[PDB]
């Protein structure tokens, strides 16, 4: 599923991310916006170190889920990747809070720290009525 702006502000306000480990909803929306374009079917190979990087999100499967194919690989979401290509997003989501309950928190994304660390990302959620 490709996500409306307003309409994954408001799915990810109702799965609570709005401020979850102190990051606001806009800089959820402006992360999921660079990584996958709001794409919940979105799935990156990094052919450098064979791992694959899945959904909304982007999560990379060397840490996070389990594709069975990525080297010495854990899973710390305890999901199978496939579970970050539904349209539903609740296991992304619950999965991305985990992420973030790591020391980097958000910037744990490299595209996060480009795109979106830094600047006024207030555009993600205007009219959204979050």
């Amino acid at each position: 599923k490709v996500f409306e702006r307003c309409e994954l502000a408001r799915t990810l306000k109702r799965l609570g991310m709005d401020g979850y480990r102190g990051i606001s909803l806009a800089n959820w929306m402006c992360l999921a916006k660079w990584e996958s374009g709001y794409n919940t079917r979105a799935t990156n190979y990094n052919a450098g170190d064979r791992s694959t990087d899945y959904g909304i999100f982007q999560i990379n499967s060397r840490y996070w889920c389990n594709d069975g194919k990525t080297p010495g690989a854990v899973n710390a979401c305890h999901l199978s990747c496939s579970a970050l290509l539904q349209d539903n997003i609740a296991d992304a989501v619950a999965c991305a809070k985990r992420v973030v309950r790591d020391p980097q928190g958000i910037r744990a994304w490299v595209a996060w720290r480009n795109r979106c660390q830094g600047r006024d990302v207030r555009q993600y959620v205007q009219g959204c009525g979050v």
